[PDB]
Parts: structure tokens; sequence; C-alpha cells
């Protein structure tokens, strides 16, 4: 569950991760959460191949404003740990897609990456959302990554950094739970909308997810400890169902 505290990777995991996965579950803790059974009820998994294992610990809920809210912990060998989190919306409420993605190594975090993702034709965030992100003023961070071309699906205030020092990754969580309490707001205070709004909505988030399943950086991990079907039917599944 989202105590975390009965999880066998959180110990051994990057500080930054543990901080964020912790930021996370205590912004989901209170929330009017359902269990969301993943396809075989999967939670804890492990594999490997020809080289190194791949542990995978999932935890996903819902709620009636997100239809599937997923906090993904990983790890491969002792040399890599991830964080994945997407929250995904039910389509009537227009709410974007809350995600985040944490890489890190021995030498510390490598990617670090969050974002509030349109649903909208358009390609914006609703009113409300660019009023209170814009009020957080633009964060300083020394060494900002361009996005792989797939990643045209994030919003222009997407983080993609690799972090730089304890105040940049501080920095780093602290905007994630900005993100989270504008994100978990506005989901209490979001109009229900029309047949042909949430059908956008619905278009939005299928292209999200098509447009991720892009990533090789993903596959290739998976594939290195599963197989290229396995790490298929985990991406297009698992992870980023349509
Ligand atoms: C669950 C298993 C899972 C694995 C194995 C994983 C691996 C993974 N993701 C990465 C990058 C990345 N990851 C993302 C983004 C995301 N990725 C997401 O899953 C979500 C929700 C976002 C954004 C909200 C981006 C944009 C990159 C950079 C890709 C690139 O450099 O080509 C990288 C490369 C890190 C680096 O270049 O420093 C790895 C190894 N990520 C995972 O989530
Ligand atoms: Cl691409
Ligand atoms: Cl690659
Ligand atoms: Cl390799």
């Amino acid at each position: 569950d989202l105590s975390l505290t009965n999880s066998s990777l959180m110990p051994t995991l990057n500080p930054m991760i543990q901080q964020l996965a912790l930021a996370i579950a205590a912004s989901w803790q209170s929330l009017p959460l359902k269990p969301y059974q993943l396809p075989e009820d999967l939670g804890y998994v492990e594999g490997r191949l020809e080289g190194e294992k791949l542990v995978i610990e999932n935890r996903c809920y819902q709620t009636p404003q997100f239809r599937k809210m997923a906090l993904e912990l990983a790890k491969v060998g002792k040399g890599l740990d991830i964080l994945h989190c997407v929250m995904f919306p039910e389509p009537l409420y227009g709410l974007p897609l809350f995600g985040c993605d944490i890489v890190a190594g021995p030498g510390g975090v490598s990617a670090a990456i969050a974002d509030l993702s349109p649903t909208q034709s358009d390609r914006q965030l609703p009113a409300a959302y660019q009023k209170s992100l814009a009020e957080l003023g633009q964060p300083e961070f020394e060494q900002q990554r361009e996005l792989p071309p797939w990643g045209e699906i994030f919003s222009e205030y997407c983080l993609f950094i690799r972090p730089s020092n304890v105040t940049e990754e501080e920095r780093f969580v602290q905007r994630v739970v900005d993100f989270l309490q504008i994100h978990c707001h506005q989901s209490i205070v979001a109009e229900p909308l029309s047949e042909a709004q949430t059908l956008e909505h619905r278009q939005g988030q299928i292209h999200y997810c098509q447009q991720q399943q892009k990533n090789d950086k993903t596959r290739r991990v998976l594939e290195k400890a599963f197989g290229e079907a396995w790490a298929e039917r985990y991406m297009s599944q698992v992870l980023f169902d349509v």
C-alpha cells in the first residue's frame, strides 16, 4: 500500500527517488482511493536473461477523477534505480496527465522528468492550470535536457534535467509537490464535461500513451531483463494502456 513501509526496494533506492515516492504516496493517501488491478494483478516482478536482474514493484489505484494512478519503483542490479508515476485522468473531468520519471545510478540522478501534460486538442493545459503554474515562476536548473521527438506530448512546463546537486534535487521534488497540489485541487473544482469534450480528452490521453510507447530507453531496460514480447506487453498493457 501507500505507506511504502513494506516496500522491499524503497530502502535501497536513490535518496531523491525515495523522497519523491514518499511525496507522491502522501499526496494520494487521503484520496477516495480504490485498488486498480493491473493485468494479471501484477504487483511485484523480477526477471533476468543474460545480464542483470530487473525488479519492479507496482502500486496502482483509482478515484472518480483518476482512472488509474500508477507508482512503479524499479531497480536493475545494484546500478540503476527508477521511479515511474502517471495519474491517468478520467476523461469526463478534462484533467491533464500528471507524470514523472526519475532514473539514477551510482553517480547520482541522471534523469528527472515531471509534467502536467495536455489532453485538449489545442495542446494547451486548462486555463486554471496555466494560471497556477505561471505563479510558481520559472525554476532554475543548471543541466536541462532536451526532450526526444515523441516528447512533443509534454507541456511547456515540463521539467527534464540532470540535477546538479542536492539543492537542485530538492528544488525538483518541491516543484513536483507543487504540481500535485495544483492537480489535486483542480480535481475537486473541475466541471464535468460534454460528451464531445470528453471524447476530445480521451483522444489526448490515447495519443499520450501511444507516444510514450516510443521511448526506447524504457523498452531496452525491459527487454534486457525479460525480452521483446514481455516488454511490448508491459509497455502497452501495464504502463501505457490505450
Ligand atoms: C516503468 C519502467 C521505466 C524504465 C525501465 C525507465 C527507464 C528510463 N527512462 C529514461 C528516460 C526518459 N524517461 C522519460 C519520460 C517518462 N517516462 C515515463 O515512464 C513517464 C511517465 C515519463 C514522463 C512523464 C523521458 C523523456 C526520458 C528521456 C528519453 C531519452 O533521453 O531519449 C531512461 C534514460 C535515462 C537517462 O537518459 O539519463 C531510462 C533508463 N523509465 C520507466 O518509467
Ligand atoms: Cl522519437
Ligand atoms: Cl535506446
Ligand atoms: Cl548495456
